[PDB]
């Protein structure tokens, strides 16, 4: 049908030839970090929140040596990736930063390396190839930057901690991509445990590996394969309006803030105000009942809150689009289904019987005005090396 298989070994073999080609030598180190997909806790992690992601299968893969030069040297064979596919650059020194710019794929790399903590830190040649669909909303730009990151270790081990790392990347993410993204899709890229959900605490950083074995599950990831504009342009106001609502309330994070709290506070900030927090909240309450309700085996409670995330998404932080509401009306004819990620497009997450999967996918394509793509999701690692 429209299902893109992963095919991993294929990636890594791509990326190993293209190597040898471009640069004339085989790589000395492979690396890969996934994208992912949000079950629940959409819009919670910057306001200090509870997320449960999964790591796919979908991921970015460094292959690479270190050069004795210190330069840096770039290829993409990333169909998708804007012009030029090639790149070099010098470290960045005391005296000489790295600076975003053109082409824009590389500034995740760039962003990585101007942040990395450790030294010294020598230069590298490497090929750089996804199977993440880019800017889908499965953290492509995540992927990328935590592929470059592991990279880096093995060029010049950090002595550090998961958190540092994340922060790292979600800098990069920041000052080099202008996107000023919470912690969580870097988070799960860096922590994803094959056969796991990852309870990710964005007040604490305590992470909780979820089981997620039971085969009789399935998660079915559809792109709608449409970005709007208003995601570039409303995901900054969304988190500005968030630090509004927590302005007065006396608050540090909205985390800090019980629902109680927001319905006896009414009218003491925007109706856009209590509007985007009684989401935050039902959603926060909707992540740590989902939670729980993943341990107990309560497939139609989570799925129940996946779908109560979804309305949530769509009425009350208005960040779903038209396309992303008919994806769902199609599955939800499957526990349930909602918006994964920054939404204004990009990808539904639906949890539906393994046995369905093959009509689920015939009704998707036949019931969507858009161009339907599938992954169906077995939950993955995370960051990974592999000598060569
Ligand atoms: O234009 C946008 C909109 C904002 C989201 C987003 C981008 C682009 C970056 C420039 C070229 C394609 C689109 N890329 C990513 N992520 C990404 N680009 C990669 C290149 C190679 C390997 C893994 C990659 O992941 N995200
Ligand atoms: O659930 C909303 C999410 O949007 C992602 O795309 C962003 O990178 C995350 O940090 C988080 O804010």
């Amino acid at each position: 049908a429209a299902l893109r298989q992963p095919q991993v070994a294929e990636l890594l073999a791509e990326a190993r030839r293209a190597f040898r080609e471009e640069f004339g030598a085989e790589p000395e180190l492979a690396v890969s970090a996934p994208g992912r997909v949000n079950l629940i806790g959409e819009h919670t992690d910057y306001n200090q929140g509870l997320v449960l992601p999964m790591a796919l299968e979908l991921m970015t893969v460094l292959v690479g040596s270190p050069r004795k030069d210190g330069l840096v040297s770039l290829l993409t064979t990333s169909e998708g990736a804007d012009e030029p596919q090639r790149l070099q650059f010098p470290l960045p020194t005391a005296q000489r930063s790295l600076e975003p710019g053109t082409p824009r794929w590389a500034n995740y790399v760039k962003g990585v390396i101007q942040y990395y903590p450790a030294a010294p830190l020598p230069g590298f040649s490497a090929v750089v190839v996804s199977s993440v669909p880019l800017g889908g909303g499965l953290s492509s730009s995540a992927s990328l930057e935590v592929a470059t990151y592991t990279f880096l270790q093995q060029l010049c081990p950090d002595s550090g901690t998961i958190a540092a790392r994340a922060q790292v990347c979600q800098q990069a993410e920041h000052s080099f991509a202008g996107m000023p993204c919470g912690i969580m899709d870097q988070f799960i890229s860096l922590m994803g445990q094959k056969g796991h959900a990852l309870l990710i605490d964005c007040r604490s950083l305590e992470t909780s590996l979820v089981p997620l074995s039971d085969p009789k599950l399935a998660v079915l990831i559809t792109n709608s394969n449409v970005r709007h504009s208003l995601a570039s342009s409303e995901y900054p106001v969304r988190r500005r309006q968030c630090e509004e609502v927590a302005r007065a309330l006396g608050a540090a994070s909205l985390r800090e803030v019980q629902l109680e709290e927001l319905e006896a506070a009414r009218d003491l900030v925007s109706k856009e105000g209590f509007r985007r927090a009684r989401h935050v909240v039902g959603e926060i309450r909707r992540t740590a009942q989902a939670a729980a309700a993943l341990r107990r085996g309560d497939y139609r409670a989570f799925g129940r809150l996946m779908v109560e995330s979804h309305r949530s998404l769509r009425d009350d932080y208005e960040v779903s689009c038209p396309e992303l509401d008919q994806l769902v009306e199609a599955a939800l004819a499957v526990y349930g289904s909602r918006m994964t990620g920054g939404g204004f497009g990009g990808c539904t997450v639906t949890l539906l019987e393994a046995s369905a999967a093959p009509h689920a996918m015939r009704h998707i394509q036949e019931h969507y005005g858009g161009t339907a793509t599938f992954y169906l999701s077995q939950a993955a690692d995370g960051a990974k090396v592999l000598c060569l």
